[PDB]
């Protein structure tokens, strides 16, 4: 076979004669020793590539390191039980070249398999990390492929890419939603706590729903990463300018209608001038409510020894 | 190869042919045999270095033991099953030098592949160990490299490494805040426990972030690690001389206007004229409300049988 020296920061988890250097899952190379260079600066790794896939090393062809990913077993110990740290390979364009550079993470997704990759905004990354599965209908249909940092630092973006046959779920008015960790409530008579996921439970999930009435997402389209399904539910923003917020929480504050919650806050700031002005997501079924003479009053509950209200 | 003749205090972890004696990551020599002294004093382990790495072994090489670090795995009993316990070797300067003493931790961080390497003082470790992650927006940049005791023993000092990628995060206004362990909270209609991060669950882990208008960090900067992300909030300091704090907590008794928390207690001291003075952070967006005549006021919660604000 073939033969090229590639050049890392750290021989950290490459052992010689073990490690592959495989290419969308089939091995390809081997690792065939680890050397120092003259200055003992960089590390030039060996790799023995097979005698046919002699096209592949042209010039643009970029190496990596990939990590079995570290989900509950990489971070509890259990260092020799998981992974082998292969070499991620993806041909290039056209050279004679045989001395590459190894980039620190890996490329973009320029593969075509029919299958979407969307990008989702996102104020963090949550507990997300690559092979989070997404959901629709607690059905995985994708992962998440991998997530970097917005340009601008303000966020991140992750790269979701759902599989091929699902791609019709992904409408352009869909909405994602971070499924994540547990969600441990308690109340009084009402301290009622339900797990199900347990992936979600240990590396995280996205989960996402789809109209039907709004058109297929194409590749390389952005949406939005809401912070639980609650965040995510439907309905028109109403702009209150309310006395004082004392009582009221940016979430968890109701907007009743004959004892139906139809509503709740969202927002709840306060602006320079003094005024605490509020935001709130109504339920779609009662917009036709909204009029001219409808009012939005506070309401405090009263003893009312009778009933006591609880 | 060569041969060379290291001074351990303890040959505990080492075995002959088996443990590696590497330089940043790439395998180099190997544990030949360990033997007592002639006194049965001190351990001298006999190692074979490649036969081109002789220019390394001059004079101030130093050699030391390391450790799998201990994550779950090793405190939870599992003693096979978790690392190698290699000899870690730094080059050094110049001589014919062939017989060494192990340290007994690893040295300064001398290398230079353009990642960062910042401290961070603490009046404790915490619950960090290298291995640690650092994170921006709960991505991981950077790892806990080493800790090690202030010289005057009030505080330890954490040394962080940033990757390289990632050292425009780190500007000169930044804050770190140690994101370690569970925070499990329980009040009554909001005993609310969410848990997401499991890294830091079980070794801990830094977080931080990044101004957009401040220069970026350079080598051996100093910052201060904050407790939580909490006490990382920023906020003009203010004085109160208070009367007499008696339902005031050094925490979580807030600075309320118009029903919008604006602040926090964050000092409670008591003088010695006996006078109780305290300290309070106010949020940026209301100190233009703080001028001579505004009063700061403590008030108890009535009882207003209307709507007795549970």
């Amino acid at each position: 076979g073939n033969t090229v020296t590639i050049d890392f920061m750290s021989a950290d988890g490459i052992v010689p004669g073990r490690t592959p250097v495989r290419y969308q899952g089939v091995e390809v190379g081997t690792v065939q020793d680890i050397s120092l260079s003259d200055d003992l600066r960089k590390i030039e790794v060996k790799v023995s590539i097979k005698s046919d896939m002699k096209d592949a090393l042209r010039e643009e062809t970029q190496f990596w390191l990939v990590t079995p990913k570290a989900s509950l077993a990489g971070v509890s110990g259990l260092d020799a039980l998981v992974g082998g740290n292969y070499i991620g390979m993806m041909p290039g364009k056209g050279k004679e070249q045989d001395h590459f550079v190894a980039l620190d993470t890996q490329p973009k997704y320029r593969l075509d398999n029919g299958d979407l990759m969307i990008h989702l905004q996102a104020p963090d990354l949550g507990s997300l990390n690559s092979g989070s599965l997404v959901y629709f209908r607690k059905i995985p249909v994708g992962k998440v492929y991998d997530y970097a940092i917005n340009p601008n630092k303000q966020g991140v973006v992750i790269d979701v890419l759902i599989e091929r046959r699902f791609t019709d779920l992904v409408k352009k008015g869909s909405r994602f939603w971070n499924v994540s960790g547990v969600d441990a409530n308690v109340s009084i008579s009402g301290a009622k706590v339900k797990l199900e996921s347990l992936a979600a439970l240990v590396n995280g999930a996205i989960a996402f729903d789809s109209p039907e009435e709004s058109k297929p997402a194409e590749a390389e389209d952005t949406f939005g990463l809401y912070e639980d399904l609650a965040h995510s539910q439907r309905g028109v923003i109403i702009k209150l300018e309310l006395p004082s917020g004392a009582g009221l929480t940016a979430d968890s504050t109701p907007l009743m209608y004959q004892g139906l919650e139809v509503g709740q806050l969202t927002k709840l700031d306060l602006n320079p001038g003094g005024k605490v002005t509020g935001e709130m997501t109504v339920d779609p079924s009662v917009v036709t409510l909204l009029r001219e003479n409808t009012r939005i009053e506070l309401r405090n509950p009263k003893l009312s020894l009778s009933d006591a209200n609880l």
